[PDB]
């Protein structure tokens, strides 16, 4: 599952505040939250960046968004939220394991960085 | 109507002009009129979904397709240094047009936090 810190989290080698898990993804609170609610949804398959995602992983990527949607509702984000995928240096990608960030609990501003 | 009542539905049906990047049976990619980065485009489903919070479980493939199309368009547009994908939901998310859209921003260093 990869040699990043997110791979270690998936393997339960280091702790994280887990929100949801299934057979193909994991959702957990971000260690550096930028909003009152800030969590990540990651695939268990090690896709390093969205730019290299294959066509066969189309529904898996959508699964991350559906899981993010359901976790946001369970966490009470009834006023809205923002989902973010960072790619590469210009995108500010901090870990080379694809992650969908979900931020809410405050007004999110424009531009988004 | 196919596409919905919003301005994005009218773009889908060619009723209002747009600068189209990619089009298939499931989605449409086009440039944002108010760019927040040197390159800033949107990927929308042709099926009207008002917001991500009301997406159905069976919309999984469609939502993932928006992301795949977004990354393919970003590569075709030469965003080799990277980019940021953004889905705004509701008032706190900054959503104004209630037709789901995935925004792709690149061509400059994006900052943290993402708004
Ligand atoms: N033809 C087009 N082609 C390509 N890209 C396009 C496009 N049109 C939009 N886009 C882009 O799509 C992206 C995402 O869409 P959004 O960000 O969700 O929508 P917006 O165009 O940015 O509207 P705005 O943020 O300016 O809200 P407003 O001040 O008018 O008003 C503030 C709030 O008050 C609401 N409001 C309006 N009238 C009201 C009224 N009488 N009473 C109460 N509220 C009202 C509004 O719904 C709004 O939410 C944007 O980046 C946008 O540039």
């Amino acid at each position: 599952g990869g040699d990043t810190i997110f791979g270690k989290i998936i393997r339960k080698e280091i702790p994280a505040k887990i929100i949801f898990e299934d057979d193909r993804c994991l959702a957990f609170h971000d260690i550096s939250p930028q909003a009152p609610t800030h969590f990540l949804v990651i695939p268990k398959k090690h896709i390093s960046q969205i730019s290299v995602a294959e066509d066969d992983d189309e529904s898996l990527l959508g699964h991350l968004m559906i899981v993010g949607k359901k976790c946001a509702a369970d966490l009470g984000l009834n006023k809205g939220y923002r989902m973010v995928v960072n790619e590469g240096s210009d995108g500010g990608q901090s870990v080379y394991h694809v992650h969908l960030a979900v931020l809410g609990g405050r007004q999110m501003h424009w531009p988004p960085g």
